[PDB]
Formats: C-alpha cells, sequence, structure tokens
C-alpha cells in the first residue's frame, strides 16, 4: 500500500508519495526506459490500496488497478464505492469486501462521464493540494454528483500525476493554492494512451513513432510528437500503458 497525508504536506512529501505511487507499479521491462506496465494481473494482486488522509486526518483507502493507474473505487469508513463499469464490478471482487454496504456509483469513471455528472468539464476545476484535501472530505459522505467532482480532482492528483512528471509538479505548485489545470496537463491526460501506444511502436521503428502525438506546450502551442527524441518522452512520462491494452 501506498499513503499520503495532507496535514503538514508540501511539495516534498507529495512528490516522496507520487515516487511511492510509481513505484508500487510492477513491471519487468522499461521501454526507452520508462516502466511498462503488464498486459495483466490475476487475482487480489491486480489493486494497489492508496490510503489518503484529509487535513484532519480522516482516511480513505483507493483501489487502482496496476495495468492501467485506473482509479476502481474507494472506502469511506464502512462504505465502499465503485464506479459503474464492468472493470470496478470486477475490482469489487477482491478489494473492501470486509464494508458493510456497497454503493454503485451512477456513473462509470472515465473523463466524459465524470463531467457529466459534476456538471463542468475538468478545464473548470481548480486542482492542488487543497482541492485535494477538499475531494477526501467530499468523498467521506456519498454525494454523487458532488463526488464526481472530487473524483476529477483525486484521479488528475493522484494518477495523473504518476503518469506525467510534469503533472506531478502542476500539483506541487498548487500545494497551497488551488488553480484550474493548463491546458497542456489536460493535454497530456488525454494523450496517455496514445503516447504510450506510439512510444512501443517507435521500438522497432527506430524510435519514430507510427502516427504523431498533438500535444498543447506550457507556453499554450500545440505541438506534434514524432519521435522518442522528444522531452514529452525523455523527462515527462512516467509508466506506459501496455499496447496489448490498448
Ligand atoms: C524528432 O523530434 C524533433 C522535435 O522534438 C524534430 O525536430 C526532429 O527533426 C525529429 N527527428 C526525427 C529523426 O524525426
Ligand atoms: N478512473 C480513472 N482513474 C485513473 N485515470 C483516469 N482517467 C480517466 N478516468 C480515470
Amino acid at each position: 500500500d501506498v499513503s499520503f497525508r495532507l496535514s503538514g504536506a508540501d511539495p516534498s512529501s507529495y512528490g516522496m508519495f507520487i515516487k511511492d505511487l510509481r513505484n508500487a507499479l510492477p513491471h519487468t521491462e522499461k521501454v526507452y526506459n520508462i516502466p511498462l506496465l503488464l498486459p495483466s494481473v490475476s487475482g487480489a494482486g491486480r489493486y494497489l490500496l492508496m490510503h489518503l488522509f484529509n487535513y484532519d486526518g480522516n482516511t480513505i483507502t483507493v483501489a487502482v488497478d496496476v495495468t492501467n493507474v485506473y482509479i476502481m473505487g474507494y472506502l469511506a469508513l464502512t462504505t465502499s464505492y465503485f464506479f459503474n463499469e464492468p472493470a470496478a464490478d470486477l475490482a469489487s471482487q477482491y478489494v473492501f469486501r470486509s464494508a458493510r454496504r456497497k454503493i454503485t456509483l451512477p456513473y462509470s469513471g472515465n473523463y466524459e462521464r465524470l463531467q457529466i455528472a459534476a456538471g463542468k468539464p475538468r478545464e473548470k476545476i481548480p486542482i492542488g493540494l487543497p482541492a485535494l484535501d477538499t475531494a477526501i472530505s467530499t468523498l467521506l459522505h456519498y454525494d454523487s454528483t458532488a463526488a464526481a467532482g472530487a473524483l476529477l480532482v483525486l484521479i488528475q492528483t493522484t494518477a495523473e500525476a504518476a503518469r506525467f512528471k510534469y503533472i506531478e509538479q502542476q500539483i506541487q505548485e498548487r500545494a497551497y493554492r488551488d488553480e484550474v489545470p493548463s491546458s497542456a496537463t489536460i493535454s497530456l491526460e488525454n494523450s496517455w494512451s496514445g503516447l504510450s501506444k506510439q512510444i512501443q511502436l517507435a521500438q522497432g521503428n527506430n524510435g519514430v513513432f507510427r502516427t504523431p502525438t498533438v500535444l498543447v506546450d506550457s507556453k499554450g502551442n500545440r505541438v506534434q510528437i514524432t519521435n522518442v527524441t522528444s522531452n514529452v518522452v525523455t523527462s515527462n512520462i512516467q509508466l506506459l500503458l501496455n499496447t496489448k491494452n490498448i
């Protein structure tokens, strides 16, 4: 299991949590020096438990699929919550079995359904360490609309930060003040699968992507990523979704 405490959190302790989260994901291979997530994992071993504590020290446990970094559900006091999608229903067979009741949330876990549920796109949802503290608090008491927004915050500040060093840095910049994600952040979130696939196909194609990936950069500019010498590949992406899962 991996843990993070919002109480006394700073950029350093958050960086340590994101390092722990990455290190908990199993790999047998690096591709271009980036850990390659596994095709699959059987049984309870598929699911990492992240213990998160809000500033008052209350806790939720979040279940994450170690093959794709996907949050499937969470436990808050004695109630488990899972997304309404087959992968989460499978996860519910393995995690939080001792919960007194299990609620299936009225949406799946993808960004499009979550944003509909929350009534806003994540371009308009501030993120950062204070927003994460809020999100943990919200999830402690079931409110499906409020929960969607909290889950958008929670996904971006954990899974998306583990996937991309740039996103981890964005959150570190937001240690004491929330701010909506940069469009570069949004771009990366949306491209992880695409990048993961192209970095794997570059192997046996002399490091050249079969299909270029279009991103937005820091200054807000729309760039084409065509080969593994890109900074996005060398110094940003931290984990690769296995093409067997794409
Ligand atoms: C690869 O990417 C860079 C941009 O990052 C580009 O300028 C360069 O010409 C490309 N190299 C190859 C071999 O395609
Ligand atoms: N439930 C989830 N977990 C991790 N990353 C995601 N991106 C969109 N939905 C997600």
